[PDB]
């Protein structure tokens, strides 16, 4: 009855939502989330393992509040959703991530890099950019499109092996 509780976090203009859905329903999913915090869990089979994955979708990065911080506690991971097309988001993940570090008094953990809308043509991100700002955060930069090519699974995989491995 192993769990894992990890954290998908991003700024607005992202699938966070789809991101959650589209697994757990293993549909093509653009539903959106509330406009407050919204978590599901699907049980899944890992590298041969039986367990839990739960999946939590935040909202309002600075406006992540104590109220919010509550599920901090899980604490496990975090998969950081950003757009090809959206430069800015890139910053907004920076400053949610101090913030996040501060609630947990340490900086330590698994954390995956995934962009969506790789199948847009007007953007204004480079890949090269975007694993370059991947790498020096010391974390893995996975493509993906919310249409069907699914690169969040594998992530979460990651963030999974990387907490069995420490």
């Amino acid at each position: 009855m192993t769990e894992y509780k990890l954290v998908v976090v991003g700024a607005g203009g992202v699938g966070k939502s789809a991101l959650t859905i589209q697994l757990i329903q293993n549909h093509f999913v653009d539903e959106y989330d509330p406009s407050i915090e919204d978590s599901y869990r699907k049980q899944v089979v890992i590298d041969g393992e039986t367990c839990l994955l739960d999946i939590l979708d935040t909202a309002g990065q600075e406006e992540y509040s104590a109220m919010r911080d509550q599920y901090m506690r899980t604490g496990e991971g975090f998969l950081c959703v950003f757009a090809i097309n959206n430069t800015k988001s890139f910053e907004d993940i920076h400053q949610y991530r101090e913030q996040i570090k501060r609630v947990k008094d340490s900086d330590d953990v698994p954390m995956v890099l995934v962009g969506n809308k790789c199948d847009l043509a007007a953007r204004t991100v480079e890949s090269r950019q975007a694993q370059d700002l991947a790498r020096s955060y010391g974390i893995p930069y996975i493509e993906t499109s919310a249409k069907t090519r699914q690169g969040v699974e594998d992530a979460f995989y990651t963030l999974v092996r990387e907490i069995r491995q420490h």
